[PDB]
């Protein structure tokens, strides 16, 4: 039987037993998504041109995810990559969720017609005081729901909570996403990587390693094939449908990574964890740092299984 | 003031007193991108997942009832059919399209950038066509370009005035000429190759590559970019410069990428926009083909990443 | 804010602690109407004109599926189907939906302005679900409204609490709130019926017609419309005021129009805004279906003037 | 299989020998009614209602009138919303003269029925600089005319010298496919169209005709009437499914309520090309000398039997 999102989280809040707060929030949360769908393929440019005789794409995407998050009455605390502060909502339009978002990753490529997408985690505020930013700063292990939409070849939306991740398109013609692939698990070892190599010289040394295994094999298997779009949704994306690991690790640089912990690190660790894969810093897995400023960065190594425990390997011989 | 392809394409036709054949060709091609792009942004597959109770196959199936309906091509070579087409007494015309459908097609799944690459050559021969009306250099190009169904649809055109990019509004389905004159940056700041192919490249890509990273003169290493997508990457070169290899690695010594219907319009795109395209060797435009699926190495970009690798390589030969 | 048919229904549904079937129903509900709407505005058509090489069953087939999947289904009567379909046991939920798919389809070849109705009881007795559930009278609904595929399409969604009007935004899928807690205007200016049917009217709609046009004091005239589709007419009537007439007439003594599908969602629209909807003989809403295709009378609209029918009405009884 | 109307207008153009500016007109339009279909259905409207935080009928004109000066291909514009004639700029006149209505029946669009587009062009006349005379042509000397409805899906009718041809939008691919050809009328309907308000100010041949039509004097059937209240609608379903409408003077002006320019003349040229009649009781609608670009004509028009029967009750009441 076909089912759309919005069928499929309602029914999954029934059983839930929920009051429909949450529900709400992702049935705002998924309005959002379509209208930035829609605004990143143009639709509408040629009123720019002068057809008939407007803001930048990543002011727009945070503000429709913005909008229609406040409108949900499910959130109080709600953080944004556009935002230095957290939002607090308004007493008014109270609810009991923080939202940590990225509206347009990777929107610098935009120009270049690159993939790209809006990361999202959901934190029930465990505190009982009156909301403020200290609400955000949860780890990753207690999300609720986290995902992304890729706006790629087509628009997809994956959506991962308790139960696991499940993968929906979306359909132009009639504005619903339709569940294609439920209960999405990784290869537990996949056959390519994903860095940034142009950072060679700043590399660090168990990294430095690491690829040198994949590109000349100790045990002269095939070398693994080589994939970096530099848009992290879209990395990510082919990582979980394919396998292999993607790393964005700490380089000399940046020693703490350059990826964002809240708002791309711990979604998307915690889709991989729930399909089976596994995120990891080097140290610790991603979803246990705890946060101390909400737009912290983190060292991430993420993919398959396999290759991360082999990755750790090389890393663990580097103590 | 709005110009759309079609006013465009018409335009360009009027100038040159065209008797309107590769007008009619150029509009079937437009209509075939867009069909494609909607395909591409899956609309419609809420019938397949049963709400009511291939891709490429149909890429290029859309393109190629298009073009035969144009009445402007006598052959037609495709990436999918193994032997090229030759169209039909009554349907023909004077143009041969070399085309990609949807390049990248593997890459769908993923959702990862998609398509359309396409060169028109004109049939030169008196004779009745054949296949080897196809093997022309890149150089007898009349026009050539591609449809990236990227984050947007935009088609690149390049014909012998120079390179226009086309922004296509799925909303009123419209290509609106968004950049006129095209011209790349003369050197850019990322190089785009699979690396996995390290343990066979011939030393002078190899140096080339060292040379991106730890650069002798102590500038920046350039950043590293790869979406593993013909069109997108050249697309992204052709924007923000840079240059993009698939080199001749000893596992397909040829090169990969198809000479009549990959490199070929990239290359011509590139040297309308001022780029330059080789096989190391020789001009990606010159090389003659044997064969309408001949492999060749490609090496492409800004003016002075190209020069550079060139550079490199005589230093090895 | 902005509130969209989904996140509307949703606060509804948690303000009525329900359980969520009926939220569920009316999320299935407006899927198949997005699906609807895009099957009338032939999108895709291009593809069977052969680009690349009946719309009521289409739209029967979306409302079937759609309500089946709902799990909150029992009894399903459509306009297309001659038999009460009973859902299946694992898919069976309380409500009992009665619809017409695409209203005026008979229109479409025409482009008139065609739409989908609905109704939605709950089940009554405790037996085996079967074409009797069917058979409530208009009084008991739980919800009814249409959807109009006109120049823009809308959704109008009757529920206790009053009439909501939506508009479909197809840049992104959703149904945005436009207008809230309509209600019809007290006398209106427009009355509408299909005149050519004259020689076979009874005395009170014949002299209730000529009041219209030669006014028994000397007011305007009112300007008569007649689209055709009663989608289109009774959503003028709610919007612009006035008065709708499809009485019976000698060929048709039970009336055209369908009690449980056509009749009864639009009188229930009509007195939750406000105005009235009568056989003449009795309110709409009362009747007892008997069989689920029952034809009936029916004049409705703004109060005053249906009162002034009624006058006229019992002055020939 | 498919011909769009990209490739019908340019091999047309190409047959005809022309130098390509009617095309390019042609195509200027195509572009321009397919922005107002997408503005019509209200693609876009959350935006409006804050999703992130008539003006219809003035946006309508303000697309097909930038879309037509850059065609490069036209010198007047009359427009319905416009009071006078447009001159286009003298670096971007061609020869052509357009009249326009930008949205016909945009009172119909809060009731969301049926709403169009109707244009029909000429070709200017004389050597003189461009004024509102230009436009002062009877329909007879039109080149092309059509209009647009967008109804529940959008279709254009252009009507040329050659014949009527309707074409449907494909929203999806925004291209407008041949789906008739060559189109003609059936000779005789079975609806009449007319607003019935106007009993009381009806003269008396309209009177009688619309009698004879509810109380056939041969005790045939009866006629089904329809009446949108928008031209394009309604002179639609009579070229399509046959029939008469009629919007005839009455007390409201001795010259009836539509527009020779710009709703007449276009209607009534598409009339006859698909084999119909259009008259305005004294004199065939494409032969009326205009002398005001927004003088009023009446005009029944429709199937030529129908027509030529109202004709003969007309004659009788005078
Ligand atoms: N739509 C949903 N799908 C998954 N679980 C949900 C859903 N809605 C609510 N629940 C769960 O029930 C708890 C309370 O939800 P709620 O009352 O809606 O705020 C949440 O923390 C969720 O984990
Ligand atoms: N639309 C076009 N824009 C660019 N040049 C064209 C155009 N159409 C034709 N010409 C030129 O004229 C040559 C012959 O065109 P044709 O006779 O129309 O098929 C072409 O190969 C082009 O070099
Ligand atoms: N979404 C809603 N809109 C308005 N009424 C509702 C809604 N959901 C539940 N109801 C009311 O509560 C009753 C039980 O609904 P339910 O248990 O969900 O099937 C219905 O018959 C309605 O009268
Ligand atoms: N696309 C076309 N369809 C049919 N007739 C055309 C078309 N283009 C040109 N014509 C005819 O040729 C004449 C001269 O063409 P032009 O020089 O472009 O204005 C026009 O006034 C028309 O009568």
């Amino acid at each position: 039987d076909v089912v759309t999102l919005t069928r499929f989280v309602m029914e999954e809040g029934r059983k839930a037993r929920g009051t429909g707060e949450l529900t709400q929030l992702l049935n705002s949360l998924c309005t959002a998504v379509k209208a930035i769908s829609s605004a990143v393929r143009k639709a509408g440019i040629a009123h720019l041109y002068g057809i008939a005789g407007v803001k930048k794409l990543d002011v727009l995407s945070n503000d429709l995810v913005m909008n229609m998050l406040k409108s949900s009455f499910a959130t109080c605390v709600l953080v944004s990559e556009e935002d230095k502060h957290a939002i607090i909502v308004e007493p008014e339009k109270r609810g009991k969720y923080v939202v940590c978002f990225d509206p347009l990753d990777g929107s610098s490529n935009i120009d270049c017609l690159v993939s790209v997408g809006t990361i999202f985690g959901i934190y029930r505020k465990k505190s009982t005081d009156e909301p403020s930013e200290k609400d955000a700063l949860q780890p990753g292990r207690n999300l609720v729901a986290a995902g992304y939409a890729l706006y790629g070849s087509a628009t997809m939306l994956v959506l991962a909570m308790d139960c696991g991740v499940n993968c929906f398109m979306l359909d132009p013609a009639i504005g619903e996403f339709i569940l294609v692939d439920k209960d999405v698990k990784i290869k537990k070892k996949g056959k390519i990587y994903s860095l940034n190599e142009a950072y060679a010289k700043d590399f660090d040394p168990a990294v430095t390693e690491y690829i040198q295994r994949k590109k000349f094999p100790p045990d002269n298997s095939a070398p693994y094939g080589a994939r970096y779009v530099g848009s992290m949704v879209a990395d990510v994306h082919r990582t979980l449908v394919y396998g292999g690991i993607f790393l964005y690790p700490a380089n000399k640089k940046s020693p703490n990574g350059k990826l964002r912990l809240l708002y791309e690190c711990n979604p998307m660790a915690y889709v991989m964890e729930k399909a089976g894969g596994m995120a990891t810093t080097g140290k610790e897995a991603v979803l246990d740092v705890i946060p101390t400023d909400i737009h912290q960065r983190a060292p991430i190594i993420l993919g398959s299984p396999d290759d991360v425990l082999e990755f750790l390997k090389v890393y663990e011989k580097h103590s």
